[PDB]
């Protein structure tokens, strides 16, 4: 279980960055704003 709790290196930063763009995208702000507007405002 030592490997499961070992500190991460600088290479894992790109893995963390991945799965973020995968779920957000480059135009996430506009889509989220429009969806919230249509839903509530």
């Amino acid at each position: 279980f030592e490997d499961e709790s070992a500190p991460i290196t600088a290479e894992d930063s790109w893995a963390v960055i991945s799965a973020f763009f995968r779920e957000k995208g480059l135009v996430s702000q506009q889509l989220d704003s429009f969806n919230q507007f249509v839903d509530y405002t």
